[PDB]
């Protein structure tokens, strides 16, 4: 299937690479449930006119909690310990590790996370429906073509790469359109609100860029380097979790802070 199952069935996993990976993944959906409560409880702190952004964050948490829980359970019960060798190996009587849960979660979250900014800042010369369509199209295509390259990950590396680059073309359009959005949104508002906007732009840039870095991770030290191992498995799964907390939770907190800042007058 994937590089994970390859390692789980060629070399297997050490006790620590298995446990660590399960612990970080558990932490991942535990944070989503925490955020879900944060965004519901604080929805009263923002004016009626920005609340849609709290609403969109609440829903992202519901799906992120739900699907990252599935993934977590999917990693723990796909490998079983072998007393003879002392590692964890892919269990042929299980379901095999499946990263589909996480791609499904992106296909849902991406439109919302992109849509919700447009309820906090105001455009100037760009049209709302124009920006929204461009966000929804390129973001959908970024995930679909990423999913397709994800199949060739362990077999045909070249297709894994050509498809990853296509998905990168859509990624950069989004980065261009969000650039234009944050600029127009800075026009008018107070200097404090521009400060928050700039933070949001810095965070949006890093947090989304971690994702292709975790897509490629087991190849960044070569077709037989240090990461082509349970360590790249470990590391790709740590970067995703860092990325999920950044692009889903912290992003939405900053938008709420921005909404609040924009009610001073
Ligand atoms: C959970 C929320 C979000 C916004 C997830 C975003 C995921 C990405 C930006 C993924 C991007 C990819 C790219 C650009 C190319 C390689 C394949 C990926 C799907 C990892
Ligand atoms: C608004 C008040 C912010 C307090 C949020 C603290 C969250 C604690 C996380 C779990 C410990
Ligand atoms: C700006 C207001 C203060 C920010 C508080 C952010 C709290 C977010 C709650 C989710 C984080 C939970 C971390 C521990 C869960 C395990
Ligand atoms: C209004 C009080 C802030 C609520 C924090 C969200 C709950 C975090 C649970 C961990
Ligand atoms: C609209 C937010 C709720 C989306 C939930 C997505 C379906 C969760 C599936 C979990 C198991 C598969
Ligand atoms: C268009 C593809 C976007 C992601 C779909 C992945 C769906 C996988 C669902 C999980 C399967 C569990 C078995
Ligand atoms: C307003 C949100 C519109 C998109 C939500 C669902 C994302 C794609 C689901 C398939
Ligand atoms: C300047 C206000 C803080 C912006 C970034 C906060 C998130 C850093 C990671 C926690
Ligand atoms: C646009 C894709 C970004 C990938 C970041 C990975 C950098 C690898 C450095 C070695
Ligand atoms: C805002 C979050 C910043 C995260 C920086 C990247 C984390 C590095 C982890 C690399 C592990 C290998
Ligand atoms: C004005 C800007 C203030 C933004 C505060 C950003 C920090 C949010 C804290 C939530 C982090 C939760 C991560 C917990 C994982 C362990």
């Amino acid at each position: 299937a994937n590089f994970e199952n390859f390692i789980g069935a060629t070399e297997g996993f050490s006790e620590i690479a298995y446990q660590f990976t399960s612990h970080i993944l558990t932490l991942g959906y535990a944070v989503m449930l925490a955020g879900l409560l944060y965004f519901i409880l604080t929805i009263k702190n923002v004016d009626k006119k920005f609340q849609m952004s709290n609403i969109l964050s609440a829903v992202v948490m519901v799906s992120a909690f739900l699907l990252l829980y599935a993934q977590a359970q999917n990693w723990t019960s796909s490998f079983t310990f072998n007393e003879e060798v002392g590692r964890y190996f892919l269990d042929p009587s299980g379901d095999l590790f499946n990263n589909g849960y996480r791609y499904l979660n992106w296909l849902i979250d991406v439109p919302m996370l992109l849509f919700q900014i447009l309820f906090v800042v105001s455009l100037t010369t760009s049209k709302f429906s124009s920006v929204r369509n461009q966000f929804w199209f390129s973001g959908a295509m970024m995930i679909i073509t990423g999913y397709i390259g994800q199949f060739y990950e362990v077999s045909n590396l070249t297709a894994f790469l050509v498809w990853g680059a296509i998905s990168s073309a859509f990624f950069f359009h989004i980065l261009w359109v969000m650039k234009k959005v944050i600029n127009e949104g800075k026009e008018g508002i107070s200097p404090a609100g521009q400060k928050i906007l700039s933070n949001i732009w810095i965070l949006f840039l890093i947090s989304w860029t971690l994702y292709p870095g975790a897509y490629l991770m087991p190849y960044l030290t070569g077709v037989d380097g240090f990461l082509y191992s349970e360590d790249g498995v470990m590391a790709r799964q740590l970067v995703y979790t860092i990325a999920d907390v950044s692009s889903k939770v912290i992003y939405g907190v900053l938008l709420g802070n921005l909404a609040i800042t924009l009610s001073k007058n």
